[PDB]
């Protein structure tokens, strides 16, 4: 159960705006977005009140004003992310601003992979809806797929996270799909570096949500390209070695 | 997907315990306890936490420095509302002081009906569990069953309501059972005053969940409480209403 949730984004909002207009992200400006994250996740709800209380705008501000607040950084995207699971919401993601700045973000160093990260999952949900929902001229979508499979490949398989999940549903989900190869790669990708680093707490969350048929399922699969079965293997072997 | 969880609760208990030394609740005292109300919502581990971070002492410190403060109340038995749906929980919450609070707060007439439903919420959790989890001499569990059954007959069953459910699942979980009566018949009034008050809203979610056939097998139950299946009739025809 809960009180009013749209106060809470509200009140996170006017403290961003006002450290904006102080021109200050120090730790408020940092906890006001690590909040929205918090709150967003796995919340559509949130989500949907973060775009209409004209959160974007706070957000492009921002990264305009604090281009080097890394933290700040991967708080906004981690937030962004959430919202970008919501297939309803999506379409307000599909402008040329928005889109952009996802792409451009993908080569961020920014708080070591968790920046880029954000951004590539982002962009892996834009692109399962397909083809038909990119309605954007620039950047052309295979720039930006090219720019993603570049992404993946350039982080460490072993690199410690910034990022807490409760379930794997929405990565999941990006898995039995030929749709977008490149967001069932990124998803892929997501479950093997969780489950190589932090087996205790991934491995049986993965499992227990039926990850393991859907990773096998991958290596029968014809559109996966094949960096994508070898990582699917792997994780299965990491999960098996975790079960016995 | 989520950042630092455990600084956002800890920062919230900070908050409220400087508040509580300044001897002051104002809306920023409200808005803490609102954000830990929220932030639970389903969301078992931030239940763990606020136990973990000693937040049942700042919880009767708030009682006792602000008897008279309804929304405060309103706010933290929400908050505890979703603490005690989590029954790895539950045991901390079974002392001679705790029960005597929610037992208590049973007769509350703040914020309307709110802390008094919430107190009978994390009652009938609590008696869900059977009469071999109440390891409590003072009261003893038979009163606490009176003042609930008293509690929910004494509420009006149109009050318009400040709680928000995003699933009735913990509320659902009550029904199918004939350990606690008092606990299915709690459950059974928040749908009632719920669909009644908020069809638009809460019948959708209660046929989707799977509330119906929940609610015609306890018609047919025989640990059932008249009255339970005479509420329960009447949240059938009005979800069955609401579909025509």
């Amino acid at each position: 159960g809960a009180g009013n949730k749209m106060g809470f984004v509200v009140t996170m909002l006017k403290l961003i705006q006002k450290k904006l207009l102080d021109k200050t992200c120090d730790q408020v400006m940092e906890f006001s977005w690590s909040a929205l994250w918090n709150i967003t996740d796995e919340t559509p709800d949130n989500c949907e009140m973060f775009l209409n209380f004209n959160g974007m705008k706070l957000f492009l501000d921002c990264l305009k004003e604090f281009p080097e607040k890394q933290e700040l950084h991967r708080n906004m995207l981690g937030l962004l992310g959430n919202v970008a699971e919501v297939k309803e919401l999506r379409p307000q993601l599909m402008t040329s601003q928005f889109i952009s700045v996802f792409s451009n973000l993908l080569e961020s160093k920014a708080d070591g992979i968790e920046v880029s990260y954000n951004a590539c999952g982002v962009l892996s949900h834009i692109m399962f809806d397909g083809p038909e929902a990119w309605g954007v001229c620039e950047p052309q979508r295979e720039e930006v797929e090219e720019r993603m499979w570049a992404a993946i490949q350039s982080w460490d398989i072993n690199s410690r996270r910034n990022i807490n999940y409760r379930s794997f549903e929405p990565i999941l989900r990006l898995l039995p799909q030929g749709i977008s190869p490149v967001s069932q790669h990124w998803a892929t990708w997501a479950l093997y570096n969780l489950v190589s680093v932090y087996p205790d707490k991934y491995c049986p969350l993965l499992i227990k949500e039926g990850g393991m048929p859907l990773l096998r399922d991958i290596i029968k699969m014809a559109t996966a390209r094949q960096e994508t079965k070898e990582m699917a293997r792997k994780v299965i072997e990491h999960c098996s070695n975790f079960k016995e």
